[PDB]
């Protein structure tokens, strides 16, 4: 799956159909998958650079896999 | 769904009935999502500034939308 | 329901019947409430004051109300 | 239950089996309380005390109960 | 089962099928059990040391066992 983009997550949002947002470099992306909600929350908090990856690389496009370094 | 308070988080409270109650700004809400309870705990422990959106924006309120910055 | 105590949590433990007993002030509380024992042990670690409220404010009584401060 | 062992733990361990070993003084024990698992990692990155109740005190013993200080 | 690597947690990768990447010494592993994506989360964010424990000691291999020092 294509890199989409790179950078430290600037803000997380919980959403009414408990699906979660996350807003990194220029897009905001959500995904649906539960597990990520805490391990997400967990590197805004601590700093870390995330790369989502998803073939919907735009604003509001849904993904499932993300790189922590 | 429009933003009712934004603030850090001054305390929270486990209800009950399973809800979790937050109080930020000038309002008390709560929500009945489970997986909320260890975010919103989480951003009360680091200081991180939240924006609770409601429409039930009053005290006792319910939501599920929060941004975590 | 009224407060029962409130302080820094001295010690948690977890029982035999995967209920969780917290020390605070005085009382040796239970909860049956899983929910809660991620949180309190976050409360206890981080030092946060807790305040927990129960009509069996004894020790050995059981609650489900909690305040994180 | 008796007091097995008092200590800092030294190492954990997630099983192919989905239990938990943790070593604390002179023994290795496990856990099958999957609810266990964070709350012992946790005791482990922040130094806590735990003392680990359990009739099996021997290497390879099982528990359910720990008091976490 | 046989030690496959040791060492402090490069990266870490959430995958599309809910399965979990870690990349420890040379060699990038996948587990599919759930509990630990939170707990190998963790041990990165501290630098904890961590060895790897399988049978399928490639890169792609496969593991459910892992101590954590
Ligand atoms: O978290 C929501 C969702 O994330 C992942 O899917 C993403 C989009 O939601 C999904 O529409 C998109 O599908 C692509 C196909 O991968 C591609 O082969 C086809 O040509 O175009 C569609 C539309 O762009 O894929 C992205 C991720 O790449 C995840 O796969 C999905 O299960 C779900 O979790
Ligand atoms: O966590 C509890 C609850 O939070 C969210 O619902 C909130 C209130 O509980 C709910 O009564 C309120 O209803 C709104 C309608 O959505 C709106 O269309 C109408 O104009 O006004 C009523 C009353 O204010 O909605 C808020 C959220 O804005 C969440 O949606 C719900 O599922 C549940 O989690
Ligand atoms: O986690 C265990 C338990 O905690 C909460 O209940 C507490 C006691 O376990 C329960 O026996 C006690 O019941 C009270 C009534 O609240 C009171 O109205 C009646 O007059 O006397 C009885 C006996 O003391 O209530 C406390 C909490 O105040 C929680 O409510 C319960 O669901 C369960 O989680
Ligand atoms: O996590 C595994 C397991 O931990 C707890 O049980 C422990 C041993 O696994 C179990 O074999 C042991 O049994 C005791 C009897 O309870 C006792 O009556 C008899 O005298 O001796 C045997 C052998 O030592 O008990 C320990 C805990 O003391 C937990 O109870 C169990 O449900 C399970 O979680
Ligand atoms: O998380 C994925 C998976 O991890 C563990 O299995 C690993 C490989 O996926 C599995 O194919 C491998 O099988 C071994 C046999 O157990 C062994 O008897 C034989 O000699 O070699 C094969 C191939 O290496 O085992 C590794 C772990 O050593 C875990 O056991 C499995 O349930 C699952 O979680
Ligand atoms: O305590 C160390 C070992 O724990 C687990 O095994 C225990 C127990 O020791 C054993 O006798 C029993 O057959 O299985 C238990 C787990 O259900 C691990 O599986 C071992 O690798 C040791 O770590």
């Amino acid at each position: 799956t294509p890199d989409c983009v790179t950078g430290k997550v600037e803000y997380t949002k919980y959403n009414d159909d408990d699906t979660f947002t996350v807003k990194v470099g220029d897009k905001e992306l959500f995904t649906n998958r539960a597990n990520l909600q805490s391990l997400l929350l967990s590197a805004q908090i601590t700093g870390m650079t995330v790369t989502i990856k998803t073939n919907a690389c735009h604003n509001g496009g849904g993904f499932s896999e993300v790189i922590f370094r």
